[PDB]
Order: structure tokens, then C-alpha cells, then sequence
């Protein structure tokens, strides 16, 4: 029989927000928004006991719209939740409910998942009027704890780094899934397979080191749910986008585990991988959460403060507002809203030292109320900002609501994904015949498509494959989609996948089909390693990573979309193979630009620094250029480029000449003047020994299907 | 923040009206040749450019962390607000200021109104805001 | 003489914490204390009434309760001050006034001649002679 | 079950400022106000005289004033807490107190047993039983 | 039969030390919690043994965690001044458990070292003073 105030306490700071070890007080101090709760109570919990508060603190303080206290003797390791009390009126938007358990939507740590569960809802479920309905149910014991934590970590060898990186205009990126790396791994010890340290380990390190590549990007690292409807179907969120929390790394990669030990196993993996001259660019979802629609749980946002986070019918507030198209869209228009994302991606970089994000679904961040703007509040904040400014962001250009393809649109400082370069190449080689124009931009880094913008090639990241959609080898594999093992009767994943079975489709024994993958393969990986922009690889294309015809694997948690590295002969020698054309595209300025190509001859040169052909040996004119084609040619020229260094030097290469026939059949090109020794190509068999130079503007036949790179020695 | 010293038109043209007219300054909409003037100096900053906004809070953190300032008080801050043709106190700018991790920790005062219409605006300033009580002044010397 | 005035009074300002509050004085008592943390008078005992409250005035008298203050430091601990009593007659002639019950002290005023002796304490609901134009402020050293 | 006691006893002892003091209670009043910063009661309702002070006893009860503390932190803030009434019964037979002026909650006890609804609160100088052997701690919440 | 002297290397680095040294618990909110060292932990089977009813024992995170949770600021220990059992005792089966019979002023009792005894009393020592320190809690040792 006691009272809230005979426990000693403190009124506490509203800054910083989340929950803060102050080591000199010994205590922790407790931040937390929300405008609309009319109370708050601070819930402490222990190791052992999880179901019940240990202790229940109520936030008694408020600066402006954030409770804050400060609890004496609380350390490092405290589990805490939330409860929010509030209006209740789902009519409204209003949807407090103080049974409910709540997630500090600025913990560093979040210990379990949620234990599904209807009570977790705060509506009742089986009820005629759901989400009308206001449940009572206390839910404390299946929503995880939020953790305190100590943000002390030694970045060993952090600090020099940091310092004349890899700029976007020489990297090489590689798409991971931090689990499915190295599940398969049985070259660590378990246990450490499908974790971050598995990611960051010798072994590992030194694949990347030798892969050739400069940056990995990381699938979705924020704590994130899966969903009941996948749960309900023995099923699980592999991808991982569908975040709860925005600061906390997801416990499922953490070795140790799970208490405060997976942001510890997070930084020492980001140290590990910068002390081996890896960036690293995470996966980050800020358009939607995990509390989907009404109807949706009850966990984090919904009940600390809905009419925020949230995008609500603005005629309504009932319903949400969905351009993410898996429930609700996160309010990128409220003041607290922009503040904690943004706080989240400074967090991330000078805390976690994150180099960059790659933003999911990014146009969903550019929306008001059902229109877009490439100038609202949140990215002018996030252009000004002197932390950010600094760091690369990549974004995929479109969300899936209406008038949200955003290709071209995004401020300076951005790359996007290039999805025109992802779609026409892959039609190109399939054996449609585009317009030598729609090619000719492709290979050039799009100029068409960001010239027009003020950006440079950098600013497209150019790819074939991804984890949206077929892999590589499911690429030349299949021509629709077999995502039977997802539970969705098949009817889920992209439809149009541009894509070609070589004349069958799955596994296959027949060579003549086998060679044609091989060769496609080899096709795909010669354009993107040799067009203008930034490439990207796909993790495990290398490999000839298969998900079974599977394009739209993000619930296989499973050897569907483990890596496999059990390697035999094929497998294994096209892994030589994207290794050998990196090191070359690494090699040569010619295709590392910073600035495009225009059509003429530079600095008083007789040659033009490009040069589009026809199939003899003729420049390009309006009529070919517009008209469409299987067969492109170009030259480019090393030496008569306006490329210009950091130290204010031009920067010659040597002269080639790209030779692409995606042409099913064989045809005869004539050579431009000169000498021309042959470096890489297509083919699989010995290269014939009357292939390996070609003079005096002569000629030769070559195999539909089939690139070649050239490189003149002698004018 | 709030205007400049090159006035409206007829004004000299010695830094912002040169390097970019356009982008510095408040024009009239329909106009664009003459300046929206809420400050009664001529010219009014547009703080809804992301240049514009990005200098004016450059300057600020500079003075913070580079002269060791403690803290601000804006002279005309209604006129700061002005985004389009009307005071939204929720604009770009403050929003930007408000989420700042250095700017977020210094003194804010303000005189809460400008010389524009409907630009009184006492009480109406985000918080850690102060402002300036004009009706103190008032009621105490009327007292 | 002003100078030294005004260092007197800053210095006073910021001895007592009752003036430099985080919070806001309520109308009420609190911590279950007979005394209410803030009270208005008016020429005589009788507390500020209603009507008496909108009805305009040249003279205002209030009570500042510093024991029963809602008032915490960073460290969560309850603050206290004196207890004070303000006199602000804008009036320009003279008026009589009632103190409270308490047996009071005169801290500072705003006469320029030497006080008279007999109101250095006043005690008992005595009543003193208040020239116009004159602000005083009382401590009310026993109860 | 005990332990849980020890635990609730010792962060009350911790959060309450007019049992961690750097100075003694004195028995008077203090800063102007009108209580006693500590008072000793009889069995009924009684400050405690020469006589009943020197005599031998098996219960006692005496109020500690939070507000009327003389206690100053080391930043010259003088210290309120909250009002109590300690009601210590070594009596082997119960007794019945009459509870001092004002309403007041209970807040720990010796009772083991599910405290009666009427023990919750005393008002009005009333009065209420207590079982020999038991300790009350009670807090003012208005007077 | 007699006990050797050992020379020492006093080298300690006081982690997290220097802070803590610094507004500390003043007497006036102080609540004191005086234990046995051994006594303490021996019957903690919470903890392996072998530093059950040691000083690393006390200093450890299931203990500090229950010190924090009681809610007491400072601990006092039973003497740690290396001490002997009086023969009478002895001859008895029996041993001095409180300790109140210190032969040497500067040694910390061995019989209360995990890694004992030649140097790990005194190096174990003072890791449960650090590890209590880190937790905001004051040391005071029972002295003859
Ligand atoms: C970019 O962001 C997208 C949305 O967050 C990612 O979406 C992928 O993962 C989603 C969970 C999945 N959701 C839908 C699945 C289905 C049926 O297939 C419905 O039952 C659900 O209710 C939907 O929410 C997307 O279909 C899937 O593409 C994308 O991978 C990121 O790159
Ligand atoms: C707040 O901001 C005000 C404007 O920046 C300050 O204004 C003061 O100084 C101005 C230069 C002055 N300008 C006008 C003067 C006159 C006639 O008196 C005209 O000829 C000019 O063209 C005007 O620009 C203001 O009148 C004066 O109050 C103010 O001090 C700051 O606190
Ligand atoms: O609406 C969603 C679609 O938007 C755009 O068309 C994208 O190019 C496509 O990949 C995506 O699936
Ligand atoms: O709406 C989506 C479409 O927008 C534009 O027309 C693009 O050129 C096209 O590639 C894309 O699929
Ligand atoms: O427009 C500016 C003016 O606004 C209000 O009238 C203020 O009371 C006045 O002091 C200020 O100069
Ligand atoms: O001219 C000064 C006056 O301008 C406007 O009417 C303001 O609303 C008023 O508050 C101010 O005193």
C-alpha cells in the first residue's frame, strides 16, 4: 500500500528520445512522444519474470508533447514497455488502448517477437465489428521487451576509414541477406551461420575481398514481425520488410543473442568489414510498419499515438491510407514522425556506422495526402542535414500507389534504382528488338533519364536480377513464375519477368540448353559490367543462386534461398567468371565515369570520346538510331574522354569496342578501322583462333547470343 | 533571417538578387518582378527554398558550434514562418530546426509577429520557443 | 542609487525560487497544506471574488505560498521559498490596505524616502497608508 | 513476502527527503508558516506537555511537517516533502487515537491482513482502533 | 607452519574507476547492508562454485543485481583483514568465521580468493570493488 511517488524518482530530460543508460546519475532516463495520451505508464520488467511488470512506473512529466522520467538504480540490460492510455474511438482514428503492451519506438534492442496471439489487437477479433470493437485483454506476455542498453562500443581501427572511400563512381555493390549468406555455411561453425558475426568472419571477408566487390547492401536489419498470416501457414518473413522498430537490429541475425548482444554483434560485424575496406549500405523500410491496416495488431505506434505515424483517411481516420500496399503508410508529413526517421538514419550512421541505405519503396516518403512531392519537409530536412549530407542514398524510385513512379525525380545526392536499365536489357537479350536509342541510353548510364536532372551516371545503379523477382539462373531458367511454396495459390510475384526458359522449363540434362543459360548469363554479366553507372550484383548470382522459379521468395526462410556453396564444375567456373569481368570493369576508367558521354570529338582529338555502329561499319544515322535492333556496337574511347580526377587530371584508358548480338540467329559485322584484339566475351567453347584480332576494317560472323569486348591496339 | 539589406526593386544588387533572384527572395506571384515584402525592409527571405532554408540553418548551427553562441533571438520570427502568403507555424524550416541535434539543445526566443498581415502571432511559436510578451510590455506600462 | 536598486533587486529576484518557477501557480491549495500555493486580494481582506476579478483595478495584492509549491528540481526534489506578499498600487492617490492574517515584513518598496518604522511590521489584519504610485514587497515572518 | 517489504520500506525511506536530513527537527514553527516542522500527540488528539513528555509510554505518534522542513540541498533550495503521522503502538492490547486535524491516507502498515476499507482514510479529527503491536505511517492529502 | 609474505604488483587498472569520485552517496541518503562475504553467496548455487563465498563472488552481476534491487547504496564487510584461527578454535573443529582477529593490516583475507592466495586476494579484491562501483555502490569495510 504504497504511491507512485514514494519510490524514488526523477523528472527526467524529453531529450533524447528512447531510453538513455546515464552512467553519472546511475539511472536511466525514459523519453517518450505522444501528443494525444492522456497518461503513461512506464512498465519494468525482469529477466526471469516476463509476463507481469515487475514494476509500474507512471510517466508523471511532460515537456511539450513527450513524457519523460527519470527511474534511479535502473542500468543496462532493463527490459522496459509501454502502456498508453487515451480516447478510444476508431471512428476518429483514436485507438488507445492501455491493456495493450507497447514497444518504445526508440529501443536499441528488442528481446523476443510476438508470441501471435488475439489478444495482442486491441480489438476483439472474432466480433462482428472489428476494429470497431475496443478488446481488454492484457497482452503484456507476447509482445517482447524493449531493452536498455550500453551504446559503449571500441571501433578498433573505426576512426581512418573515414577518409577517401569508395565514391559511387568506382563501386561495385552486392546485394545479401545476412542469414541466408552464410546459413549454408558449414565452413564456420554453426551458430554463428545466418548471423551478422557469420557475415563479418575471415572466411567471409576474405570471399568478398576476392568477389572483388567494394559495398555490401544488407536485406531489412530493423527488428521486424512476421506476420500471422504467414505464421498461420508454418510460414516466416525471410525478407525482413516489415519493421516494427526503427533503431533496434533485427535479434533473429544476432549471435549473442537477442538482450543487447545483437547491436553489439551488429558493430563489431561493420568494424570487421570496414577494417577490410568493405562499405556497408543497409535495406530500410520508413514507408509502412508491421502494424498494417486496422484489423492489424496493436504494438508500437497504434497505441502510442495513432493520429501521428500514420496516414489516415483524411475523410474517415477510420482507415489508413496505403501507397506501401501492406496496410498502412508511415505520416512522413508529422514533425515527430520526420524527426524520428531522421534521428534513425543519424543513429545508424555515427552510432551503428552505417555508409548508406538503400530506401524501400521511396516515393512512399514523398506523399502528402495522395500526391506526390520530391520537395516535401522531410527530404529538404534530410538534404540539410551536415551528418547525412555525407552519406550515399540510394532509392527505389516508385511506390505502388497512383502517380508514384518517380524515375528521374529524386533530389541530387541520390541514386536510384534504374528499373528502365533492369527491364529493356533483359527484353534485349530475351530477343526483343528495342529501338537502338532505348539500348544505347542503357548502356550509357541512362543520360536520357537523369541528364535532365543535373545527375550523373553514379546516380543509376544499374541490375539485372534482385531480390524482387527471378534470380540470374531462375533468369535463364524459367519463363513464368513458380511461387507454389509461398501458400498463396500461386497468386503472388510479378507476372511480366522478361524472362526466357532457353527452351524449357526448371532443371534440364539437354547441353544444347544448359550452353545457352551459361552463355545468357554471361551475356547479362558483360552489359552490366560494362555500362555506364553503378553496378550492382545480385548475392549468389556468382554461385547461380536458384530459388526454384520462386520470384518473389521473401517468406522462404529455408534452402530455398539459402546459399548454396557446394559448387561443381559449371556452377564454379562462371564464379571465375563474374570475378574476372569485375576486376576488369575495376580496371578501366572508361566505364567508372562521373561524367557522360556526349557524341563528339574532345579536346581537338580526330575521334569521337563514343561512337555508335551499325552491323558493317557504318555511324549511326536519325533513322537507324530511332529504328530497333538485336545488334548493338560501340566504341569507346579511352583517351578522348573529359574525365577529370580529384587532383585535376584527365584520365585516359585504352580505346574498345563492345560488340552486343542478342540476334537469335548468327551475324557479320564489319570491323572500324584498326586493330583489335579480343578480351572476354560469350563463348563458352575455345575461342577460334582467327577471333583473336581483327584488322583492316574487315569482318566476322558471330553466333546470335553472344557478347564481345574489344580493344584496339593499333590505329 | 528574415530580410535582407538589398531592399526591394530599386535595391542594389550586391550578393543574394546576383547569385540568384529566383531562388533568395519572396517574389510576387504574379508579378515576379516585384518583391513580397512582410518585414517593411523591401524584401522578405523565402525561407520555403531548400537552399535558402539549408543557409539560414547552416548559420545557425555555425554560430553554435563554430562561435560557441548559447542561443537566438529572432527579430521579426513570424516573417520566418511565412510560406506561401500566410504564417504556418509548421513549416519546413522550424520543422528542420526543431529535429536538430545541435540547434536542439540552444535557446530559441522570438519576437512572435512581423509587420505582414495577419502576422501577429504571439503564443502561437513551436516550443523551447520563448517569446518576447508584448502585451507584458504593454500591460504593465498602461498599468 | 538606481544602479545599487537594481542590483538589490536581481539579486533578490534570483535568491528565491518562488519567481523563477517552471510551473504555474493553480488557484488552490496542494500537498495538503491549508495554505494555497497563490492568492489575490483585494483593498481589504476579503479574497478576489468574482465580479471583483473582471471589474478593472489600480491596485493588485497577491500571496505567494513558497512551502506549497508544485516545484521540482532535476534531482525530484520539492523546492519551498518564502512565503511573500506584493503590493502594486498604480493608483495616484493614496489608499489604506488590510493585510492577511499574518505578522509580516517589509522587504523592499519602491519609496524613495526612509521608511517610518511602522511599516517595517505589520501584524494582526492592521491596515497601512499606501502613497499612489508605490509597489512593496512583504515576507510574512510568523503565522 | 518479506523481502518484497524490506524492498517497498527502503525506497520509500529513499524518495522522502524529511527522513534523510542533514539538520534536526527543532519544535516549532519555521519560515512564517503556521505548523510545527515536527509534533508529538497523546492517545488522543493531544500535543504532548512536560508531564506526559517525561512520562514512560507504549505509544507514540507524532507528525513530521515536509513543508516546514529547514532543509537546504547544497544549491541553497530549501527542501519540502510531504506531511505524515506516524502512529507507533507497542501496546500488547489495542488502542483507539484520535487522528489531528485533516485527511489522511494510509501508506504502510504492520497489518498483514487486508487493510479494512475504513482504515484508508481518517478525516475530521476522528478517530480509529489499532491492534497492540502495529506500526501506521499515514500522508496528509489536505487540511 | 607459518604463512609467507608476498611481494606484489599493485598495477590495477581501475575501469570506469575516476567517475565515481564525484557526488557520491553522502551520508544522509545512505542505507547500509552489512554482509559476510562468504556468508553471502556460499549457499548460491545461482553462481558455479568456487566463487560462491568469495569476494568475486559478491561483485558479480546476480549479486549486484539484487543489491540494486533491494534498493540498499552502500555495503559494509565483515573484517577482510587477513586474520587466523585462534588455536582454542581450532582444537574445537572449529574456525573464526567473523574475522575480528587480523594478524596483518594490508592483506585481504585469502580464505574469501577465487584465484587465491599469492597474489589473486588482493587483485580479486579489487575487482569487486570496481564491479561494485560501476554500480553505484560504496564500500565500508569493517576494520580492527
Ligand atoms: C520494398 O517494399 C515492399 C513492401 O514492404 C516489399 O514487399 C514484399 O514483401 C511484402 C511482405 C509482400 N506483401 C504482400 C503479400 C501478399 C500476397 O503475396 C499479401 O497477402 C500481403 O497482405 C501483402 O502485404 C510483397 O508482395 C512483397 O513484394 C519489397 O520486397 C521491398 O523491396
Ligand atoms: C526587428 O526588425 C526590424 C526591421 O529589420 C528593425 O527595424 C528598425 O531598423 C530598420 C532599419 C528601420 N527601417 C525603416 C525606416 C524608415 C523610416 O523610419 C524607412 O525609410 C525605411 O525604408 C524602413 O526600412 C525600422 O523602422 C526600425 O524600427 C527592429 O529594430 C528589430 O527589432
Ligand atoms: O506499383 C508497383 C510497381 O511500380 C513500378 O511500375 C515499378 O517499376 C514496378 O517494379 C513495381 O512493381
Ligand atoms: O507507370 C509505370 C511506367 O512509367 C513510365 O511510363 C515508364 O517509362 C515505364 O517504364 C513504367 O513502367
Ligand atoms: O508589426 C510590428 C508591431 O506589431 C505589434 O503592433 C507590436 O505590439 C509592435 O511592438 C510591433 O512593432
Ligand atoms: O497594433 C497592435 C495590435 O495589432 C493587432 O490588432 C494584434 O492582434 C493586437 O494584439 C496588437 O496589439
Amino acid at each position: 500500500f504504497f504511491r507512485t511517488r514514494d519510490r524514488p524518482l526523477r523528472p527526467g530530460d524529453p531529450y533524447p528520445l528512447g531510453s538513455n543508460w546515464i552512467e553519472d546519475d546511475d539511472g536511466v532516463n525514459f523519453s517518450l512522444f505522444s501528443e494525444n495520451a492522456e497518461k503513461v505508464e512506464l512498465l519494468l520488467y525482469s529477466l526471469t519474470n516476463q509476463k507481469y511488470p515487475k514494476e509500474i512506473i507512471e510517466v508523471k512529466n511532460k515537456t511539450g508533447d513527450i513524457w519523460h522520467v527519470f527511474v534511479p538504480g535502473l542500468r543496462p540490460g532493463q527490459l522496459y514497455a509501454y502502456r498508453v492510455y487515451g480516447p478510444y474511438k476508431p471512428e476518429l482514428g483514436l485507438r488507445f488502448n492501455p491493456n495493450k503492451v507497447l514497444i518504445d519506438p526508440y529501443a536499441k534492442a528488442i528481446n523476443g517477437s510476438v508470441i501471435w496471439n488475439d489478444a495482442v489487437f486491441g480489438y476483439k477479433i472474432g466480433d462482428q465489428n472489428q476494429d470497431l470493437t475496443y478488446d481488454e485483454r492484457d497482452s503484456g506476455e507476447y509482445v517482447p521487451k524493449s531493452v536498455v542498453i550500453n551504446p559503449y562500443f571500441e571501433w578498433d581501427d573505426e576512426d581512418f576509414i573515414k577518409g577517401k572511400k569508395v565514391p559511387l563512381k568506382d563501386t561495385v555493390i552486392y546485394e545479401v541477406h545476412v542469414k541466408g549468406f552464410t546459413k549454408l555455411r558449414l565452413d564456420l561453425p554453426e551458430n554463428i551461420r545466418g548471423t551478422y558475426e557469420g557475415l563479418a568472419s575471415e572466411q567471409m571477408i576474405s570471399y568478398l575481398k576476392d568477389l572483388g566487390i567494394t559495398t555490401v547492401e544488407l536485406m531489412p536489419v530493423f527488428h521486424f514481425i512476421d506476420q500471422r498470416f504467414l505464421t498461420d501457414k508454418g510460414l516466416t518473413n525471410y525478407w525482413g520488410y516489415d519493421p516494427i522498430n526503427f533503431f533496434s537490429p533485427e535479434c533473429r541475425y544476432s549471435s549473442t543473442g537477442c538482450l543487447g548482444g545483437q547491436v553489439l554483434s551488429f558493430k563489431k560485424m561493420v568494424n570487421e568489414l570496414h577494417n577490410a575496406g568493405i562499405e556497408v549500405i543497409i535495406d530500410v523500410v520508413y514507408n509502412h510498419t508491421a502494424e498494417g491496416n486496422h484489423l492489424g495488431p496493436t504494438l508500437s505506434f497504434r497505441g502510442i499515438d495513432n493520429t501521428a505515424y500514420y496516414m489516415l483517411q483524411p475523410d474517415n481516420k477510420r482507415y489508413y491510407l496505403d501507397f506501401t500496399g501492406t496496410g498502412n503508410t508511415l505520416n512522413l508529413s508529422h514533425p515527430r514522425v520526420i524527426q524520428m526517421v531522421l534521428d534513425s538514419l543519424r543513429y545508424w550512421v555515427t552510432e551503428m556506422h552505417v555508409d548508406g541505405f538503400r530506401f524501400d519503396l521511396a516515393a512512399a516518403l514523398a506523399r502528402e495526402l495522395y500526391s506526390v512531392n520530391m520537395l516535401n519537409t522531410f527530404f529538404i530536412a534530410l538534404q540539410q542535414d551536415p551528418i547525412l549530407s555525407q552519406v550515399k542514398l540510394i532509392a527505389e524510385p516508385w511506390d505502388v500507389g497512383q502517380g508514384g513512379y518517380q524515375v528521374g525525380n529524386f533530389p541530387y545526392q541520390w541514386a536510384e534504382w534504374n528499373g528502365k536499365y533492369r527491364d529493356s536489357i533483359r527484353r534485349f537479350w530475351r530477343g526483343e528488338a528495342l529501338p537502338y536509342s532505348e539500348i544505347a541510353n542503357r548502356l550509357l548510364g541512362s543520360p536520357d533519364i537523369y541528364l535532365g536532372n543535373n545527375k550523373t551516371p553514379f546516380a543509376s545503379i544499374n541490375y539485372v536480377t534482385s531480390h524482387d523477382g527471378f534470380t540470374l539462373e531462375d533468369l535463364v531458367s524459367y519463363n513464368q513464375k513458380h511461387n507454389e511454396a509461398n501458400g498463396f495459390n500461386n497468386q503472388d510475384g510479378m507476372n511480366e519477368n522478361y524472362s526466357w526458359n532457353c527452351g524449357a522449363e526448371g532443371p534440364t540434362n539437354d547441353q544444347n540448353v544448359v550452353i545457352c543459360r551459361e552463355k545468357q548469363k554471361r551475356n547479362f554479366m558483360i552489359t552490366l559490367l560494362v555500362s555506364q553507372g553503378t553496378p550492382m550484383i545480385l548475392g549468389g548470382d556468382e554461385l547461380s543462386r536458384t530459388q526454384r522459379g520462386n520470384n518473389n521468395a521473401f517468406c522462404q526462410d529455408n534452402e530455398i534461398t539459402w546459399f548454396d556453396w557446394n559448387l561443381d564444375e559449371r556452377k564454379s567456373k562462371f564464379l571465375e567468371f563474374v570475378k574476372k569481368m569485375i576486376q576488369f570493369y575495376r580496371a578501366h576508367p572508361a566505364f567508372r565515369r562521373e561524367r557522360y558521354f556526349q557524341g563528339k570529338k574532345l579536346f581537338g582529338m580526330p575521334l569521337k570520346d563514343v561512337t555508335f555502329y551499325t552491323l558493317e561499319g557504318r555511324e549511326v544515322d536519325e533513322k537507324t538510331w530511332s529504328s530497333p535492333t538485336q545488334l548493338v556496337i560501340f566504341v569507346l574511347e579511352g583517351s578522348v574522354m573529359d574525365e577529370i580526377n580529384m587532383y585535376g587530371e584527365r584520365i585516359a584508358d585504352d580505346s574498345f569496342l563492345i560488340i552486343l548480338n542478342a540476334n537469335p540467329n548468327n551475324v557479320k559485322v564489319k570491323f572500324p578501322k584498326g586493330k583489335w584484339e579480343l578480351v572476354i566475351s560469350s563463348y563458352l567453347r575455345e575461342i577460334k583462333p582467327e577471333e583473336r584480332i581483327i584488322e583492316g576494317e574487315k569482318e566476322l560472323e558471330i553466333e546470335g547470343r553472344t557478347a564481345l569486348v574489344y580493344r584496339r591496339i593499333e590505329l
